[PDB]
């Protein structure tokens, strides 16, 4: 079973307070839970904050309602949150379970902080990144020139977020292939990578999860720019989370790229040498 952390994103909202999407933590040593889990930030511990595990593994916050009844919480709430003293960007985040039969254990993941203006450009993995749609080595083929363009999209302010259908058990091998990666020099942009929450499992799944990513941020601002997929299911759930249809790119194992609004056949190549038409520099 997995052991790790699926990247959190939050967002900083214009009155200051901080919104999260769902923190999904699993701790595979942990067996017997017949346990208080702590948190540390940038390799800083945080106080008066900690988690709690379920039987099946999956860790929650503690948040009282209005009868007085502990409920669960994968989203923590602001007051939590500014706790964490998260910077921009990238932040490590450690959990930490304390056991009295198996002791102290250690997961370590990545916690991403955005602004309520930033703009964020969203990659299918499988099939768009990989060039086809268990036994792995991570030698999986690349379309050629997607690094260079992701890049390029980075350096002009937006932010790549990646998105994973595959089961939550090759969650890992997906980040260290995506960080592998090198094209000519061009590597690929570090960024979150989302899971499906069909693929999560505890107590229209892309679609879902765009939605929810896109409130996270405010109804007055679309934060999710563009997006990249392979299959006509990933344009409607881009255009459902607020993509422009002139946005969405739509790749085949051929790596012909549509350009779904203008009706245009293209590549990463192509695009690429139009990356300040397709992706203006943000400010
Ligand atoms: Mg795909």
């Amino acid at each position: 079973s997995f052991s790790g952390v699926v990247d959190i994103i939050v967002v900083r909202q214009p009155d200051d307070s901080l919104k999260s999407m769902p923190f999904h933590i699993r701790f595979g040593t942990l067996k017997v839970l017949d346990i208080n889990i702590q948190i540390t930030v940038n390799d800083k511990k945080i106080e008066d904050v900690f988690m709690l595990m379920l039987p099946e593994g999956a860790c929650y916050f503690p948040e009282l309602n209005a009868k007085n009844e502990i409920q669960k919480k994968l989203r923590p709430s602001s007051a939590i949150l500014k706790k964490f003293n998260l910077k921009n960007g990238y932040n490590k985040i450690q959990f930490i379970a304390e056991s009295d039969l198996q002791g102290k254990q250690l997961i370590e993941g990545k916690i991403y902080l955005y602004n309520y203006d930033t703009k964020l450009v969203i990659s299918d993995v499988n099939g768009t990144v990989t060039k086809s749609d268990s036994t792995i080595i991570g030698k999986e083929w690349t379309h050629d020139d997607i690094a260079e363009l992701y890049t390029n999209i980075q350096k002009n302010g937006y932010k790549m977020v990646y998105l994973s259908s595959r089961p939550l058990y090759f969650y890992n091998y997906t980040q260290g292939y995506l960080k592998g990666i090198i094209q000519n020099g061009f590597t690929m942009p570090d960024g979150p990578i989302l899971l499906s929450p069909d693929q999560i499992i505890s107590s229209e799944f892309k679609g879902a999860l765009l939605k929810d990513l896109r409130r996270v941020f405010p109804e007055e601002v679309n934060p999710i720019f563009a997006g990249f997929g392979n299959r006509d299911t990933d344009a409607t759930a881009c255009l459902y989370a607020g993509v422009i249809i002139d946005n969405i790119f739509i790749i085949n194992e051929q790596s012909q790229v549509e350009i779904l609004g203008k009706q245009e056949k293209s590549s990463y190549k192509k695009i690429n040498e139009k990356i300040q038409e397709l992706f203006p520099r943000l400010p």
